């Protein structure tokens, strides 16, 4: 029917932290998002799947890696997750350098999107309007000598990652699918989704 607005769809279907968060990286980098507005849908989104991806998981007061949905995550338990993306560039890295020093991993040449510290690894999301194998291609072009991990989320369901390694358990995965499947289907109905396929 009629032409929404991206605006108006991210501002209506992003929580306002994560449009925040995106608005500051997008100006941190010199863009705007009044004029590239797939590509703030497109931050918000990544963002989004960062947050899904860490969301609920814990590493408990024996030290292995649980799930808890409860909004009361009982204080001994640990976050598995450090979430990289979303900082400003000096906090980023100082997020990074912190965990280098202690967990003894390597320090990478890109800032990655989380730090796993069950797999104690740095991983890489990715999400793609397009294949996942070409996409995954890219990323690790730019990783090369990669201990960080690579997970590729499609708005179709297909995913890609790094050895056939996962990382997570299927419903987990499954929310953050769903998640993609609903912003297509919404950007969709406000007539706002071929543009954006085609903008990446
Ligand atoms: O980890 C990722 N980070 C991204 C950041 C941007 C981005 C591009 C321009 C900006 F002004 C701000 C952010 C655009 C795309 C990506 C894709 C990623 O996987
Ligand atoms: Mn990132
Ligand atoms: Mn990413």
């Amino acid at each position: 029917g009629p032409l929404g607005s991206m605006e108006d769809f991210v501002r209506q279907c992003f929580n306002p932290m994560i449009v925040e968060l995106a608005e500051k990286a997008m100006k941190e980098y010199g863009e705007d998002p009044k004029i590239e507005t797939n590509k703030f849908a497109a931050i918000c989104t990544h963002l989004e799947v960062c947050f899904m991806y860490s969301d609920f998981h814990f590493i408990d007061e024996r030290g292995e890696s649980i799930i808890v949905e409860s909004g009361d995550p009982n204080a001994l338990l640990k976050h598995r997750f450090e979430i990289i993306e979303g900082r400003d560039r000096i906090m980023a890295w100082t997020v990074v350098n912190s965990i280098c020093n202690t967990t003894g991993v390597e320090k990478p040449k890109f800032l990655p999107d989380l730090y796993d510290y069950k797999e104690n690894r740095f991983i890489e999301i990715g999400v793609t309007r397009r294949e996942v194998h070409i996409y995954y291609l890219e990323k690790a072009n730019k990783i090369k000598s990669e201990k960080t991990h690579i997970h590729i989320f499609s708005f179709t369901g297909e995913e890609m990652a790094t050895k056939a390694d996962y990382t997570l358990d299927e419903e987990s995965r499954a929310r953050i699918k769903t998640r993609l499947f609903t912003i297509r289907q919404e950007m969709a109905s406000r007539s706002l989704w071929d543009s954006f396929r085609q903008s990446e």
